[PDB]
């Protein structure tokens, strides 16, 4: 795959397009105030009040998701993954016209089949690469955050051209996008979130923490060496990968790096994330989080409480208002 | 343990203190400098070079290590672990006085007793929690890095008010200070970066990476959703701790970390995280580290000749060009 950009989007194919998004959280009000900016006709579909509110006094046309659907030719959907089929059911679906197009930032409903879309409906998808603060800073500033888009069914023969202008509209083209599939967005970005990015890494975090503090170190020194410090660390790899991080630390910090590391992550850690990949591919993660949301979200609620009980987050508040 | 600021630093002990830094890297350059800019007395000791006349044409009094030593009550050697033993039995030892202090920015050759320094001179630390550059900036900016403190001897009763008001000099007390031993500071320095930091996190976004490719998915892709993506979650953790990242990002994304985390990391994985503790308490790893380098450094030659050839090294390169 080669990375694109604005000379790369052939059609303005949003042009003329009456857009709703559908939500005002993390993505959608990145979504639809860049949008406005890049001068596409947005409107907001959400329910009441606390989002509903926030876009009205950002100056937005704020209707029900039924009725901002009904007015749209492309509806752009920004609401939590586990609302999104009864939402869709009920307020999207009776409201979709032939020739529409239907739009998600994140491919799990589509891809698992939680959500049909009529045959004669696009489906596509831009999946920025930052949560929305970050989608809109960027754009502000005249920059941009990279966006995956794909396509799940294209009905008109303009679905592409729909998710490249989308991806401009909202400043992911001038920084660059990559062309997915929604099995691979979907697979991929779960896997990635859960055994790397979020899970794999605050549980490193936790465990190195729990390993210094059990052996008696001193949790507020600790919270420094295995938290506070990782910024910088992860600034170099972000700049220039593992090689740019390991020429700017030192040769004893690099040689702890290429011993110790192996030693952490074995073969049997991979293993494991083996494990995490396949209950993604084959629909068993996806089913247990639309399983606890349906349930009233049990598992999420002891998760929840049990994580702001950890030792490492009471002394790290701590210490971040000490600083 | 209780963080502390500058009201905290009771006695302004590098008053009327001839003060030698001992090397001008970026982390000599910083200490220097900002000292002074503090209202410190500052000389610089470093051998003939390019270093030499940068200090020298910094405005500072520059001369050898020998002849800085000589003159200086308060020596800070800030100079890479690994020729520190030579540079203080050539250069250093030889001109030291009772009453003196040495100080260090981090304990590994005090602590693993490579460096033995007289019984009659303080030996102090000042480790600013951040890297030459960003020491000096903060503190043009009006701030500072926060620092660790310790002292490993003190001959004078004067070693840890010599610790703080080096840190107050260079900045470090303005945004926060912790007492800690030149034990704890070299133990859980090299446990966090070998587990955590650098060592663990590495070999996390590598195997995730294997794990993706290896199951067929794109490399490019698969850069963004194991190392690219890990800066703005990093942040957040840096920001507002595990609880601000989880807000920020999906529920979807937040379930899965809480459940998948623990299949990852397991019992199993923190047991090698106390192997790895071992060799840092018992000396192994201290041993095998300068052993390498004496050896001249082939386990690091093969290691670093090893990591430039990771596919996510050589993908990612490519990307990242493509993104300015
Ligand atoms: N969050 C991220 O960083 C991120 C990153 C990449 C992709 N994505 C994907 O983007 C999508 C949304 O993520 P998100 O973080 O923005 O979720 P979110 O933070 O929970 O935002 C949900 C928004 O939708 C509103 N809402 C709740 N129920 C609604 C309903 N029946 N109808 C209409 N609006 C409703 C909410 O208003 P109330 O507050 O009043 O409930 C809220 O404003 C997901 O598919 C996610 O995978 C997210
Ligand atoms: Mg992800
Ligand atoms: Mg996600």
């Amino acid at each position: 795959v080669q990375m694109e950009y604005e000379k790369d989007v052939k059609v303005a194919a949003l042009d003329g397009k009456k857009i709703a998004v559908i939500g005002y959280g993390s993505q959608g009000h990145a979504h639809a105030q860049n949008l406005r900016d890049s001068g596409r006709d947005v409107i907001i579909g959400v329910r009441p009040g606390k989002s509903f509110d926030k876009a009205k006094e950002d100056g937005f046309d704020t209707y029900t998701v039924a009725e901002a659907t009904k007015l749209a030719d492309v509806i752009m959907i920004l609401a939590p993954d586990e609302i999104q089929q009864e939402l869709y059911e009920a307020e999207i679906a009776p409201n979709l016209e032939a020739g529409n197009a239907v739009g998600f930032a994140h491919g799990f409903n589509i891809h698992f089949e939680f959500i049909k879309v009529p045959a004669d409906v696009d489906v596509f998808m831009c999946a920025p690469k930052g949560p929305g603060h970050l989608v809109r800073r960027t754009y502000e500033e005249g920059f941009g955050v990279p966006a995956l888009y794909a396509v799940y069914q294209d009905a008109t023969g303009n679905a592409k051209n729909i998710a490249m202008d989308w991806c401009k509209g909202v400043g992911a083209a001038r920084v660059g996008l990559l062309e997915t599939t929604y099995k691979e967005e979907t697979e991929e970005d779960l896997f990635g979130e859960q055994a790397v990015l979020c899970g794999g890494l605050t549980a490193l975090i936790e465990a190195g923490f729990e390993v210094l503090t059990e052996a008696g170190y001193a949790p507020e020194l600790a919270y420094f060496e295995v938290l506070h410090e990782m910024k910088l660390i992860v600034d170099l790899i972000y700049e220039g990968g593992f090689k740019k991080m390991r020429q700017s630390i030192s040769n004893t910090a690099e040689y702890g790096d290429y011993v110790s590391g192996p030693r952490v992550i074995t073969e049997q850690v991979k293993e494991n994330m083996k494990a995490v990949l396949a209950d993604i591919q084959n629909g068993k993660f996806a089913n247990d989080f639309v399983n606890d949301y349906k349930a009233g979200r049990p598992k999420l609620t002891a998760y929840r409480e049990q994580a702001a009980n950890l030792e490492i987050e009471k002394v790290g508040a701590e210490l971040r208002k000490a600083m």
